[PDB]
């Protein structure tokens, strides 16, 4: 019902390090006819389960790095691609994208697949919806990774999730102004700038999602939402502080991308000490805000301290 075009297969003919099969899911409860693709590595059966969230402006290729370890611990990873990313249908609205549009389609798509015992990745905004699931449904979730996120919440609540938005002025107003403005926005080139690692087959691979500027509805709308909160978004995220501050008591792991100009220690320490039980936050001198793409090594050290206490 919701007016959405696909990108053609084509585009991802030659991506640089994706070995992955695609699966896809049309039948969700609240999206008819939208086709939601994600990744299934790793034993289907496995009763550990890692459920990798992405954030702006990526897809389930941001993981490439961290699911084979993952998997090769007899794990089972499941990285899905939102509305409007990867290769999952992209409305041409930005109206049609909202927090509970990316909410409600991730809690459909753990129901559709019944995940239990999940250890929660997230970073951008898989951290800004992602941290608000697990209250919806205590028993499902058993861990979480953190990385370079947090809450959408009001100013006044917690002053260091607001600030970031307005300075400094090279931190998220140049990433938000680099996103929304460019008539003919490339991401293989944005993606260069604020994650100057990147070899430049990886980079044509985020821009491979989007032929042109009409598949970019979902990469537009993002930025905006993060300095537009609307009534339902604070209301959940303000909620989720008492969940974590309070009901949490699974293992928790967190990776900082200190050259990070937006989510960087300025919002993680005030996040570590809302997460019960947030052990000391593994620090990443040279990642920046894109931090899974030093993922093998987060994933390496998440194992470890996890195992350490299994």
């Amino acid at each position: 019902m919701v007016n959405a075009i696909r990108t053609p297969d084509q585009r991802f003919s030659n991506l640089d390090q994706y070995p992955f099969s695609p699966n896809y899911l049309d039948d969700l409860p609240g999206y008819p006819g939208l086709r939601a693709h994600y990744l299934d590595e790793g034993n289907s059966d496995a009763e550990d389960v890692f459920l990798c969230l992405h954030g702006e402006p990526t897809w389930s290729y941001l993981y490439r790095k961290m699911i084979p370890v993952f998997a090769e611990s007899g794990a089972r990873v499941i990285a899905p691609d939102f509305f409007g990313f990867g290769k999952s249908d992209k409305p041409v609205d930005e109206e049609d994208y909202t927090f509970e549009f990316h909410r409600n389609f991730l809690l459909a798509l753990i129901e559709r697949l019944d995940l239990r015992n999940i250890t929660l990745v997230v970073q951008d905004w898989g951290g800004f919806l992602g941290l608000t699931l697990p209250m919806a449904d205590p028993s499902r979730f058993k861990r979480l990774i953190i990385m370079n996120a947090c809450l959408m919440t009001d100013p006044v609540t917690q002053p260091a999730f607001s600030a970031f938005v307005t300075q400094p002025a090279d931190g998220f107003t140049a990433y938000k102004y680099d996103l929304v403005t460019p008539s003919d926005l490339r991401l293989d080139q944005f993606m260069k700038r604020w994650a100057p690692t990147l070899t430049e087959a990886e980079a044509s691979a985020y821009a491979a999602p989007f032929p042109d500027t009409s598949y970019q509805a979902g990469v537009r709308k993002f930025p905006k939402m993060v300095a537009q909160r609307d009534q339902a978004c604070i209301d959940i995220s303000t909620e989720a502080i008492s969940f974590w501050q309070n009901d949490w008591n699974g293992q928790t792991f967190m990776a900082i991308g200190m050259k990070d100009k937006l989510l960087g220690p300025d919002v993680m320490y005030p996040m570590k000490a809302l997460i019960n039980g947030c052990p000391e936050p593994l620090e990443i001198a040279d990642a920046g805000h894109f931090v899974q793409e030093f993922g093998e090594q987060v994933a390496r050290e998440a194992l470890k301290h996890f195992a350490e206490t299994e």
